């Protein structure tokens, strides 16, 4: 039996809530009382096979199931077979669910629900969080549920639990919404571009965070990490879990082989002891490092050991390489890879190879310069303007890039990029590059998948679609889209209401990025003098008509004026 396997190696507890996640994920429309319903049920059941190993159905695999069990709620998913069956789930989730905004209660009210039933107030935690982000890493969702109850246990027993719940609240969102991201892109590489890429970024990425282990070392430790993420991107989260329990036990015991920095992760809970381990600092370079140029520029067996293993070998060059430069970013690596192996191909086919492939390292230097330059620049420029004008640049500019792209996207995709300025740029050179660039591709990944989802602009896929590690220069390098034609304005796409000044101070900001977006589409070939000009005018509509008597026409009369002078300029 399998649930029982698995069952006895996570719990009770965990089973319960891994199998809780699975069923949100796949069926997001769905109540929670139903999915409570079919989780219990489900345990239960467990709970027979691990005892009489060859009861019902205990012979049975996970998807067979969970399948069946959620066929009982659901349709032409549900008429399909076995791999079909979950495929069809899988292609079916949901990255933008049409469900409601989450408001949370007032702090007494919660406080009161989380004391009188905790396990109802934290399967709810999970339920919410799981149906909104499809593709959230399993494991890591139980060790936000733990600190999150943490939180309640700790704040509802204070003085003032307003002052401290809120704010331990805020900082879980946003944590978790960056998580939910970063996961995002992992399975998109997975299931876009194959296990190859993704293995591709874990030597790169692991080369850069084990500087001192052994290449065979972290050979092991990605082929371990592709599975997990392959299990939990495939929705295979109970062994999903399993694995990764494992991988963080081995990573333990042979720290010494990879890592001294690992030490304090060792040393706590297992939820704890795996979320750390993912985070760990950058281990110290080895001292006395050959040059790179010695085995794979000079020597003149290069052509012959790319011949006899070409993925072992640049493999291996890829780890040399990221193990001495934690201060390129991970897809900057793989450009070089990629550029080196290209080079090889094409070399080694020569009469002379050592003379074609002899000056690879040239080719290197505009690659590298290019990702440093566009931070530069950007930082300097967001230092000057501060987060809410950068992010304004950066709308300006993503909407005539791509103008066809749905305002809602465009606004979300800006802002998001917007804060790689107040998240990178504070870093001192040698740390900018892997924080920018990195994050650069976890929020281009966001509009690739939202816009996957209903496509309107071959430029966005062309760029999305074409090669995963080019994805930021290729989105740079657009301009104009000379070809889109101009809007035609629409009376209640510019018509602002009351209703903005009860909004706060963030949700009026993003209407009047809402606004800029609007107006960019309608003139693609206006300047930015212009638009700022007009955006400040936006200012004044709010705070006049917000504060002026009884007035919810204002929003019509001083709108008038608005759209008036709007037309004009
Ligand atoms: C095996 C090395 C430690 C490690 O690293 C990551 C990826 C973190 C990242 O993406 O940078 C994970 C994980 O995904 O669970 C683990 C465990
Ligand atoms: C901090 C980096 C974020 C960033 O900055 C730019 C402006 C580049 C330019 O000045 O051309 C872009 C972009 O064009 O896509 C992105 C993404």
């Amino acid at each position: 039996s399998e649930v029982a396997h698995r069952f006895k190696d996570l719990g009770e507890e965990n089973f319960k809530a891994l199998v809780l996640i699975a069923f949100a994920q796949y069926l997001q429309q769905c109540p929670f009382e139903d999915h409570v319903k079919l989780v219990n049920e489900v345990t239960e059941f467990a709970k027979t096979c691990v005892a009489d190993e060859s009861a019902e159905n205990c012979d049975k695999s996970l998807h067979t199931l969970f399948g069946d069990k959620l066929c009982t709620v659901a349709a032409d998913c549900c008429a399909k077979q076995e791999p079909e069956r979950n495929e069809c789930f899988l292609q079916h989730k949901d990255d933008n669910p049409n469900l409601p905004r989450l408001v949370r209660p007032e702090v007494d009210v919660m406080c009161t629900a989380f004391h009188d039933n905790e396990e109802t107030f934290l399967k709810k935690y999970l339920y919410e969080i799981a149906r909104r982000h499809p593709y959230f890493y399993a494991p890591e969702l139980l060790f936000f549920a733990k600190r999150y109850k943490a939180a309640f246990t700790e704040c509802c027993q204070a003085a003032d639990k307003a002052a401290c719940l809120l704010p331990k609240l805020d900082e879980l969102r946003d944590e978790g919404k960056a998580s939910s991201a970063k996961q995002r892109l992992k399975c998109a590489s997975l299931q876009k571009f194959g296990e190859r890429a993704f293995k591709a970024w874990a030597v790169a990425r692991l080369s850069q965070r084990f500087p001192k282990a052994e290449f065979a070392e972290v050979s092991k430790l990605v082929t371990d990490l592709t599975k997990v993420h392959t299990e939990c991107c495939h929705g295979d989260l109970l062994e999903c879990a399993d694995d990764r329990a494992d991988l963080a036990k081995y990573i333990c015991e042979n720290q010494d082989s990879i890592s001294s920095k690992l030490k304090e992760c060792c040393e706590k809970p297992l939820l704890e002891k795996s979320h750390c381990i993912a985070e760990v600092e950058n281990d110290e370079m080895p001292a006395d490092l050959p040059s790179l140029a010695a085995d794979f520029v000079e020597s003149k067996d290069v052509c012959k050991n790319y011949a006899e293993a070409k993925d072992v070998f640049l493999g291996m060059f890829l780890y040399e390489y990221a193990r001495r430069h934690p201060d390129y970013s991970v897809v900057l690596l793989l450009r070089l890879a990629k550029t080196y192996e290209t080079t090889l191909e094409k070399c080694c086919a020569a009469a002379d190879p050592h003379e074609c492939y002899a000056k690879v390292f040239d080719e290197f230097k505009p690659l590298v310069e290019e990702p440093q330059n566009l931070i530069k620049q950007n930082c300097e420029l967001f230092e000057q303007l501060g987060e809410y004008k950068f992010q304004n640049a950066l709308l300006v500019r993503y909407t005539k890039k791509v103008p066809q792209v749905s305002t809602p996207t465009l606004v979300e995709v800006s802002r998001n990029l917007g804060k790689v300025g107040s998240k990178c740029c504070k870093h001192p050179e040698a740390k900018r590059m892997p924080c920018a660039e990195d994050y650069l591709s976890v929020v281009l990944n966001q509009l690739c998948v939202l816009h996957e989802k209903t496509p309107v602009s071959d430029r966005v896929t062309k760029c999305c679609t074409e090669s995963l590690v080019n994805r930021r220069p290729c989105f740079s390098a657009l301009e104009v889209d000379e070809t889109y034609v101009p809007k035609e304005f629409n009376a209640e796409t510019f018509t602002f209401h009351a209703d903005i000044c009860t909004l706060s101070e963030k949700e009026r900001q993003i209407k009047k990025q809402t606004a800029l977006v609007e107006l960019v589409k309608h003139k693609p070939k206006a300047t930015k003098e212009q638009l700022k000009a007009v955006m400040d005018d936006f200012a004044a509509f709010v705070e006049k008509c917000c504060k002026a008597d009884d007035k919810e026409t204002c929003f019509a009369e001083e709108g008038k004026k608005l759209v008036a002078a709007s037309q004009a300029a």
